[PDB]
């Protein structure tokens, strides 16, 4: 066991899908995995291991945050032996023909946090996920019939941010979705030698406020599972 | 509701308690209030709203992390009406005389993270309690035999940092715990226009790994919940 | 002797009362402290010791700005057996419900300096008070029945700020006062290994001039001086 | 024409691909395009337009460091319709596995200039390439037979740096190889609206040291130069 | 008057000499001014009016740090007419061949205060003194039969550093004295619109550990203030 | 030789002009040079060394930008015995007085460049020119019967700045002008113990726009070429 994972080397797999929302990795691994065994649940950050296709698959909740994240990626890779973490999210646009519904893959994450010019003797460290899942992510969405972006997240500490003026810089930078994690989950990632991936699917415009149905919804994040789980089997080839 | 609160104005008392374990705050209602009711459980963060000797009391957790305690303060000062929150959490200890299960009070948080930065031009906001929510802490232990220091707590973003010697820094300026909220939720309640505090128990020692028992850990913690939950009786006069 | 102070070892009382002004200094061992004898005079930085009701009790003058109190605080704690400080000064207001001769003690004191990043690795150190002298100065301010507020400061290195805005957003965050000391003389502290404390009273708001007479400084300036004088006492037992 | 390109709207193909060391741009041209013609020479930065296979294609160099390159690819985007910029350079390596004429291909770059936090905020803007475009490359290096590494560049100010630790830091966090352009280049393309990639070739191991021959060098870079030239035109798909 | 100065315009020359110590201004006076009258005592920070050769000269203490300084130099150039400031003081050495008694004139001066970031957008602003002055302080010290050295000096906000290993930064980088004004006297001639320079005597070597004879030091004090004093004479032919 | 110079020490005069268009350094060596002879010309820089009224000088193109002339400076000193550099470029005016085709000398030199607070440990470094290199061109350039403006020029990394509002900050603390290379130069000679000079003509007003003509601007760069020539002979005294 590690100070925030109570279970043992193996009880993961050595690759781990990872929602903010443990009541989402629940979601997950009941509904995409076969004889899914619940492995932690302290801090009711629930993981679990089954099988997808065959394939021996975990999925955990991570939390809001960069710390929270770091956390369990970090505890996952030094003593679960994982190797791959992806992260299965919700992001909010600022591109106007970024649409609701659409697949974000982020290739790289911006950040207003700290954490990584803490490892990089203050210079900007290009948080980037590995190309190889990237590129296996792509191809499983492309056999889905599901064109998605690829392109920079912005990984941000304040949900609730007092500086409105930053949407605009990330519009004019070409930024795909505003989430909270990636950016901390790739600088994990290059600091302990592991790969990362992260997923999102597009929840809100803080352009134009609108919204589709909750079955359109549901359909595009079960969407983004199965682009997660079938870019495993295309990258264990 | 609110993005991450499914509850409603009136379903929080004006005092709300925090621990970061959503199961701490289910501890909390059960041995510490009565006639509790649960008001909230998006993403699991158990919410719960009771009464102690006859007051109102609110207990939620708040995940790990500046990001994830900011969301959950912001939301519940800006739509549930909650004047007052006391964090009472764990901390990591860097000076040699502060010892497992001490109480600590913060007045002031340091921290590592960028978020009071971004709300004070880059300048530095001194993240400080509320000064009466202090005292009342302090007099509340007193009458209840506890010791209890004041001081400063530093708030880091990684729990697992990369950079060893910021510790001896830390012990040098005499920060009495290490964790990863209070200086984050300082800066909400300067933000949003509430009153904060702090409260830990030395969980660990980063330099001394000095392990504790299940039945020492359930003592003091109790001892902190006792704090705080009598502090609010006092502030009320 | 040291660079900025000749004197030695025993000279100083325990505690030092420092207002900026060497002259304020001289008439607060003049009206104040019986059998009053300068102990320094370099640069004009004029300094006393006498007694207060039976106790030792030094006054100091500290000069303008961080740079200045930081050598003389540093040398009175490193030289002179100096144990307490309490800086007792001038402040600007920035909220329009703080008056002119309101007596704000502060808990915290914010910054525009760069000192404390470079003492804490480039990181955000909450420049704070000692509890105990804090709560002594409310309580002896209670009992002379003069009211005090208990929050953050703000020490400015630009007395003619070309930031205007940056008031805005220390009004934003609830500061008190704008003065030029406090925060170095916290960080002295927390270096050197003793306690302080600013009390100021407000002398000028920043939005509005509120032009006051002599007469009404004078009585509040004794009043700031009482509450810190009797503060010392309330400290020795 | 723009202050530093002597040419019109048309003159440059909406691909460009440029060499650090203006010289090679001639060579580039006569080797591989067919029907080349120059279409600029201020301040002797050779450009050429020409097609690879029908294709149009020009190249141009682009100078030594950040504020060289983000002129040249500034005006080509903004004021002569280019859409695409692919640097063709070397880089040198600070991993042990990381062998000297091994083609690196950067999916993002990592710096120590200002230019993207004057972009972005002062926050971490991750600079990357376009992933299509990164692809591109790696699918056309491996039908030649060449595998190619995908991952972080480092773009360094000073060639000459006073900082030999950091070498040890990128080493720590996987930069691939280390050069002086791609964060500018991509920093840039964001800025604007296109699309940029950096291949280089590993012409030194900055903490070991070894050499080739003029011979292999000369074969290395006619590989990387038809890596991009066959890429382009998989993007054309 | 001012709110550090009780005086009027026309009580100053338009040139004023500045040391840290009030002291000094008056012995500045005394002993070279002729006809000297006393301008201002506000905080005890003397000021005097006199001539030297005929020619209209103020002299007055400007404190100790930048903050202190930039009050003073500030409300001189804003309400009194001063067109120039020269700040004669004495710094600490670092170089190995600059010796006790050497007389250093600032054309730059490096600093660790936050003031000229503040003022330039968070870049770097070059604190320079005026060409024509310290042009003038050269063939001044010429005529005089000495040998000013002309370079950086560095201001520094706390005289008794934390940071050891700035020093051997200074001497790596050519600084000449360590004072704790200059930088900032400087930002305030450029935001003004005035001139200002700063000479010092070098009082102390960080380096070596050595005193020569008070009636040598006094000497070349006074050789400084002469200095000074001609350089003003040049200047207004 | 060095990375960037093919050449032998000996090869290079004590002195060097650089201009940062690599022809006009043929220009300059057969306009103004006797016996000239070509001594570097790997990536195209081409260098000549000659003699001027007897004395050897050398002339060679430091490419755009700090990060390619501190490149060509540092090799030049570490590697080539060379003592002074003057650097002789345009630059890009602000300020309303300083015309098309004035002759600036940066005795210091701003930027927005990280490269001095990487080199000075994040303080403000002050960017300086050697003193008597610049009184040497004011005094070349007054018996040539012309005046040269000496104060701050602005160093630049990106020609292209998204931020226009710098360019009323660097009016109003007095920027004479902008051009991309002083601050990098003044630099690497602080760091490696020489001197360096940078001499601008006025080729733009940036907030403001007209123009001169080729004539003009010829007679314009051979009066700079001439002051910094003519300068150096009077360096040697
Ligand atoms: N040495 C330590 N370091 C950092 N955080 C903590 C904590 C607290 O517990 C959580 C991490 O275990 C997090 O919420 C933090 O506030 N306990 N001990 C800690
Ligand atoms: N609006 C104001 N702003 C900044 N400082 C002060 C002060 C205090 O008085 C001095 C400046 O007048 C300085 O020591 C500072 O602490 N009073 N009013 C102030």
């Amino acid at each position: 066991a590690t100070p925030h994972i109570n279970a043992e080397m193996g009880d993961f797999a050595d690759v781990v899908l990872m929602p903010g929302d443990p009541l989402r990795a629940k979601y997950i691994a009941e509904t995409f995995l076969e004889d899914a065994r619940e492995v932690n649940n302290v801090r009711g950050m629930l993981g679990f291991t089954g099988t997808y296709k065959g394939r021996k698959i975990s999925v955990m909740g991570h939390g809001m945050g960069i710390p929270s994240c770091s956390i369990y990626t970090k505890e996952l890779i030094t003593d679960f032996g994982v190797k791959k973490i992806i992260r299965v999210g919700s992001c909010g646009a600022v591109l106007p023909h970024v649409k609701l519904r659409d697949v974000v893959i982020g290739m790289g994450a911006c950040t207003d946090s700290k954490v990584n010019r803490i490892r990089f003797k203050d210079h900007d460290f290009a948080a980037i996920a590995d190309f190889d899942m990237v590129r296996n992510a792509v191809d499983a969405a492309k056999a889905l019939g599901i064109d998605a972006r690829v392109g920079n997240l912005f990984s941000a500490d304040l949900f609730w941010s007092p500086d409105g003026e930053m949407f605009d810089v990330m519009e004019k930078y070409g930024i795909l979705g505003v989430e909270m994690e990636a950016a901390g989950i790739y600088g994990v990632a290059a600091e302990f030698g592991a790969k990362a991936l992260t997923i999102c699917t597009v929840s809100d415009h803080i352009r134009t406020h609108e919204q589709t149905t909750a079955a359109e919804r549901q359909t595009t994040f079960n969407d983004m599972i199965k682009i997660a789980l079938e870019s495993v089997l295309l990258g264990d080839k």
